[PDB]
């Protein structure tokens, strides 16, 4: 109806001015593609203008190119595939429209990874996101859908016991004390301040139906209705990535089984893996990483390059840890789609091991050139 | 609340005794203005008492006229504008509340200054400072904020390349000899001995989250978290001020670009230019100068007159808190607001040549007074 009104205007009159923009959406949205897709709509009523709104509002930057678009439901990726495919291929370094994504949530396929030198790895974690099929994604979901998702999530999470026994914390009723504890634990999320997220409409009705759940041992954490229906995180001190990944896989499996009993399932397909709001999170939507002490390597000229070759990413940290050590970094896999969860965790395990060997060499004041890896 | 307690005492009982003080703050702070602004506070909690403490604690300075107050966050200049505006006007030769700041980082607009006499100018340097919006300034920032700033600065600076490729050296990671070596060679900020630094609260937690980043040749350097979040410096031996300035403009613009790509912006506004801790560093926050041998002029009557005439300030060989040794004076532009960066460097280039002229004649007994220029 509203779209019907826009259709009365020539396509070029509604076409966004992206002359100063720098995001994936802007790169692919040609005057032709816009005229071609602007009349389309998903069953929930999500249109091309809805998909690209955030990319129009947020120009992005030359160096850091943002995605500039979001899916509003599972059908968005199909209906507007001519937009998403090029963006997906570009963002995930060559992932073709015909490629297949393999999912592997079997910890036993992981080789080693249970002994990352604790003298360097302070903590390990693996996180992902999931969408419940049948409901619209955060940018487009109604208060009703969101509340239904929250109910489904809470039921399941409250059924978990033993190692995964825990409790739910609704943001709405959260006390100052709970809020602080969660903040000290790095388990809290607030209303997004990022315009990329705000412009998509995902922050509507905040904090209605949003919540945080974590097990009593504080090694398993779930965020409900934030960027995606569910955000799942497994973590713990030390470098036992295998243990962290095992809890990750077990937790996801149990939750899924709980959903299936009520006839619900995660959004997933052979091409895009698990479906999520932002194209950059498709496939495994998995980020496996470690907080690692690398005071020597961190100050080395080829640090960023080595990470790149190992297909890893880094971020500095701002805690007392890096202050005392003089170089603690948050390192994780860079890939998301076209690699299974196992292969992704494997690259972090393998990558970290080499990082540690280099750090030790540097400690001894030796060279690390012979240890340099080739781009993987 | 502490301020609430103090508000229980009449304003006259809390009013500081500035009878033996000689700083800009002292020239403006009246009992009336104090009573009017003492109940105010910024979102961060910075109060008038916090703003003026250093000026109450420090009646004067052995080498320069001091401001006597500091800003604790970007909002300080607005909430306490009735204090700052008069000071800013006095410190920056008449800059009024209605005036506008102009920027000009175009090296090409600088004429000459590429060959200041090497027999006089030992080295040329151009520096400025930048504040990251959203964080409190050094007088008030928490250990957490300061650590966050260092984190952001290190990741950004690690992207510079070419002649600007560099490395970060955390203060806490240098040996005692390494730190003093950099200080004595005029590259690193001195130890927290400054009277302003101590009294304003900027020495807290030292040396936590403080450090210096610089390229291989140490011709482009960045101080992290000293008196300002960032102090960008370009320097080299000799008198080729133009090359120093060109490198300065280049590096500076790349730095801003890198921060923008991360959704961060420097504190700035049309009126005050770039926002820094000390009002004396507003606008361009630029201090361009040379280390110059002037044994004659140094011990001359109207030397301070020629400098005040040329809008130039003199400092010791080791900085503002030091005296000139071996006849080597630090001569730089005095004002920073109301003039563009190019105009500022131009005044230093033109000024130096007049200084060398006066020197060349004083060394020939031809004590000249005709060279005396008109105050610009
Ligand atoms: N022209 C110059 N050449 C070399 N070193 C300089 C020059 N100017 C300043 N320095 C050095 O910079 C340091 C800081 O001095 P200060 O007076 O505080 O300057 P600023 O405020 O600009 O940083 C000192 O160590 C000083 O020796
Ligand atoms: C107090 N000072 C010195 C300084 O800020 O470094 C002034 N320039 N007013
Ligand atoms: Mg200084």
């Amino acid at each position: 109806s509203h779209n019907a009104l826009k259709l009365r205007f020539p396509a070029e009159d509604e076409f966004p001015d992206l002359s100063a923009h720098n995001n994936h959406m802007a790169k692919v949205l040609t005057p032709e593609l816009y005229a071609e897709l602007r009349a389309k709509s998903t069953p929930s009523g999500f249109t091309l203008d809805d998909v690209i709104q955030t990319g129009v509002d947020n120009p992005g930057h030359p160096y850091i190119m943002t995605v500039g678009c979001v899916a509003g439901d599972e059908e968005s990726y199909e209906v507007f595939k001519d937009l998403f495919d090029p963006i997906i291929e570009d963002r995930h370094g060559g992932y073709k429209p015909s490629d297949e994504h393999k999912t592997d949530l079997n910890p036993d396929n992981l080789q080693g990874g249970d002994d990352l030198d604790p003298n360097y790895v302070l903590s390990s974690r693996v996180r992902t996101g999931r969408s419940i099929r049948g409901f619209c994604l955060p940018p487009h979901c109604s208060r009703g859908e969101r509340r239904a998702i929250e109910k489904l999530a809470v039921e399941a999470l409250s059924s978990l016991d033993g190692d995964l026994a825990g409790r739910y914390y609704a943001l709405k009723s959260m006390t100052e004390a709970e809020q602080q504890q969660l903040i000290d634990d790095h388990f809290l999320f607030d209303k997004p301040v990022s315009p990329l997220l705000l412009a998509s409409g995902m922050a509507r009705d905040w904090p209605d139906a949003r919540g945080i759940w974590h097990n009593d041992n504080k090694t398993f954490l779930v965020w409900v209705n934030e960027e995606d229906h569910l955000r799942v995180i497994s973590m713990q001190k030390g470098g036992n990535m295998k243990e962290v990944f095992t809890r990750f896989c077990t937790g996801l499996t149990q939750i899924e089984t709980l959903f299936k009993s009520k006839d619900y399932e995660f959004m997933w397909n052979p091409h895009l893996g698990y479906i999520l709001t932002c194209p950059s999170n498709l496939g495994t939507g998995l980020r496996a990483g470690v907080h690692i002490k690398l005071p020597n390597l961190g100050k080395h000229e080829k640090f960023s390059e080595v990470l790149k070759r190992l297909r890893l990413q880094k971020r500095g940290t701002g805690g007392v840890d890096t202050a005392a050590v003089g170089g603690v970094f948050d390192v994780s896999n860079a890939d998301r789609l076209g690699f299974s969860e196992v292969e992704l965790v494997q690259m972090v395990v393998d990558g970290v091991k080499l990082l540690i060997e280099m750090e030790q060499r540097l400690e001894q004041g030796q060279a690390i050139d012979d240890l340099m890896p080739a781009q993987k």
